[PDB]
């Protein structure tokens, strides 16, 4: 079992638009730290699952919350973590705009850093042609929030998305380990620096713009000038427009 690890935390039930899986946030021990232990049945359960080798994995090369414990039966997988304190990049950037312009830096050298993590040891993928058949999967039963398309595609029809996504491709891939889910909810500040990152469930070899894409239009909700700071500080002179629209359309379905 696992109660051991359990008694004097208090339980709450976060809903940070996380996709199946219920999170408690645990709390209210002294001496002890919040803790959050993420519950997944069913098919949820794989994901869970595969948070839980992804943490495992990563956390030899960046800072991430450590597993203290990890359960999977038949039906349910259940993944209890440290927490990580502080504020989200997002909140940070809430808070106090006029700190934009380092946080956008520290996001860059940090997602400079995960990409700077040698191909050769990661186990997963997650390239386009992964990612696709998922997005295709749910597309077809019927779980991708059209509610939620970025403005550009803001009411399109899920089949439509669909279908201008693939007259970008061809590409040329590049491929680095790529968090999967770079945005702003992920990253967690503490006393002005970046510490650590978050959900990493789909952690895996990928092209960069996975990341970049998904950051990049965060940033939208700013300043466009803190969007290009973000492929300045990364050093890309001349972001693949195609490249960034592909991914975006590609998270629509996710
Ligand atoms: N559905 C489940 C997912 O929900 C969010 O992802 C969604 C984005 O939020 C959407 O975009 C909106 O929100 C962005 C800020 O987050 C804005 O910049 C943008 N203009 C907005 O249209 C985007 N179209 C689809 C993407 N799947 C979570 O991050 C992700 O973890 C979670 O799995
Ligand atoms: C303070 O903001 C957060 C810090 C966090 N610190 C650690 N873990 C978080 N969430 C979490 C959710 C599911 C699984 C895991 Cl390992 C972590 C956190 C989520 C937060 O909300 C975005
Ligand atoms: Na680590």
């Amino acid at each position: 079992n696992l109660d051991a690890d359990l008694y004097g935390y208090r339980w709450a039930r976060d809903n940070v638009g996380q996709s199946g899986a219920t999170i408690y946030r645990l709390y209210g021990k002294p001496n002890a730290p919040e803790l959050f232990l993420k519950h997944g049945k069913g098919s949820v359960a794989n994901d869970v699952t595969d948070e839980m080798v992804r943490l495992n994995w990563l956390t030899a090369f960046m800072p991430l919350p450590t597993i203290k414990h990890f359960i999977r039966t038949p039906d349910d997988a259940w993944l209890l973590t440290t927490a990580i304190p502080g504020k989200t990049a997002f909140q940070v950037l809430e808070e106090y705009p006029d700190s934009g312009e380092n946080i956008v830096d520290a996001l860059a050298v940090f997602l400079r850093r995960l990409h700077s993590i040698p191909v050769c040891n990661c186990p997963f993928n997650s390239d386009r042609v992964f990612r696709l058949a998922q997005a295709q999967s749910r597309m077809n039963n019927g779980l991708v929030d059209a509610s939620d398309f970025d403005d550009e595609r803001n009411g399109w029809p899920v089949e439509q998305v669909w279908k201008e996504m693939h007259k970008l491709l061809p590409f040329s891939p590049d491929s680095v380990v790529t968090h999967g889910d770079f945005s702003l909810d992920n990253l967690i500040f503490d006393e002005g620096k970046l510490i650590g990152c978050i959900d990493v469930g789909r952690v895996g070899i990928a092209d960069r713009y996975q990341d970049l894409a998904i950051l990049w239009n965060c940033l939208g909700e700013f300043s466009p000038s803190l969007q290009k700071r973000l492929f300045q500080k990364y050093g890309i002179d001349n972001p693949d427009m195609n490249k960034l629209q592909f991914h975006l359309m590609l998270d629509e379905f996710f």
